[PDB]
């Protein structure tokens, strides 16, 4: 786990004007964009004026830090969580200045992965896991993952795991759309695009407003109407069957755990705090910045139908390399779906099948905006006519919610 600390503790060097808060509310002194800095930045002011004094223990053994802290952050009222955290690593060194705090944080946002607990699958990627169930308090345990993560958020402190960002779009309750379903299970999505484009009533396929899901053997068939295992979809109600489809989808086996963890979240830090951010600068939010090397991305891209000397390749690497790192991390999340890399850099890219290095491919002709699929990372880039073009194409997507 060190070189992942080593990484980690840089990107709070990196990151440390995310913790300014604003001053005032009355605004900048007079010499549509994000404004991402100034809402972390009137989020922090919002935080430290709800702060509570003094502060709550934390006492853990290295060797039993995740069980311990579940216990304490347990019995703690919700909102004690806002006052100063103030953790002790049992007969240890010295005390908490803050650094053991952030030694916390990183530490059990690893440690909530460990298989014994069965709560996520298989890392950086918390994916619940339907099969969670198989602790019987596993309901419990994500109330506290909810309270972990708001409480990081609360105090101004990162993790090194993250939830993806369809995820982070239901916690600030952002309406999913069929595009995030294709990051999470291509081959549903693509099931879901050929029954909209296709006859259904001239296949004859038949297919009901019903769904099963199965969980450690267990089946269990879920209705999307009332008396929708009854009803068939024709070509007709096509359209309504894919929008129910595509919703039970983002939360299948999952529902509980969800609600659990959300609930463990919002009573530390109110949903509504966030509901200016979008779930880009939420995943920034709890894991922080880092520069990205321009480098090791060109030298482990591949391309379809492109070239190192197509022209349109030439014209995205030097919008790369001219723009700021906050732009840099924010493609790298429209293209991969994370702001972060994995240990071994570029040449270690994964999809959601296997090994994946960032792709970009010709499609279409000048007129169509950029697509993505982040489950291959791949960037699908039209063959624009000028860099400038290619610029404002490139930087409308990427900043489109």
């Amino acid at each position: 786990l060190q070189g992942a600390m080593q990484q980690f503790n840089q990107r709070y060097l990196y990151s440390a004007s995310m913790l300014a808060a604003e001053n005032d509310p009355y605004g900048p002194l007079p010499p549509y964009e994000r404004g991402f800095r100034w809402k972390l930045a009137h989020f922090r002011y919002l935080c430290q004026s709800n702060a509570l004094p003094s502060h709550v223990k934390i006492n853990v053994s290295r060797q039993t830090l995740f069980e311990d802290s579940f216990q304490q952050i347990m019995a703690l009222k919700p909102y004690d969580l806002r006052r100063r955290l103030y953790v002790i690593f049992r007969g240890e060194e010295g005390l908490d200045y803050g650094g053991l705090a952030r030694e916390w944080f990183f530490l059990l946002s690893h440690e909530v992965l460990n298989p014994m607990y069965c709560l996520f699958e298989y890392n950086y990627c918390l994916q619940i896991n339907p099969a969670s169930t198989i602790n019987p308090d596993h309901l419990s345990y994500f109330c506290f993952i909810g309270r972990f993560i708001a409480m990081a958020l609360f105090h101004g402190k990162f993790i090194d795991t993250g939830f993806s960002l369809p995820f982070y779009k239901r916690m600030l309750s952002k309406k999913l759309t069929i595009k995030d379903l294709e990051s999470i299970d291509t081959e549903f999505y693509n099931s879901l695009i050929w029954i909209r484009d296709n006859n259904i009533e001239e296949c004859g396929l038949e297919m009901y407003f019903s769904v099963d899901m199965e969980i450690l053997g267990k089946v269990t068939s879920h209705d999307l109407k009332l008396g929708g295992s009854n009803i068939l979809v024709t070509e007709e109600n096509k359209d309504e069957y894919i929008g129910l489809m595509t919703e039970w989808r983002f939360s299948r086996g999952v529902q509980e755990q969800t609600k659990a963890f959300l609930d463990g979240f919002n009573e530390v830090v109110p949903l509504q705090w966030l509901q200016y951010f979008d779930e880009k600068e939420l995943e920034v939010m709890l894991c922080g910045m880092q520069e990205v090397d321009l480098a090791d991305w060109q030298r482990n891209t591949v391309y379809r139908h492109y070239t190192r000397n197509s022209k349109q390749i030439i014209w995205f690497w030097q919008f790369v390399k001219e723009t700021d790192n906050e732009v840099r991390m924010r493609l790298l999340q429209f293209v991969t779906g994370t702001c972060r890399l994995p240990l071994g850099g570029f040449a270690e890219l994964m999809g959601s099948n296997g090994p994946q290095k960032f792709c970009i491919e010709k499609v279409g002709k000048d007129t169509w905006l950029p697509r993505s699929h982040t489950c291959f990372n791949r960037l699908d880039l039209p063959p624009y006519k000028s860099y400038e073009q290619l610029k404002e194409k490139l930087l409308f997507a990427i900043e489109e919610t």
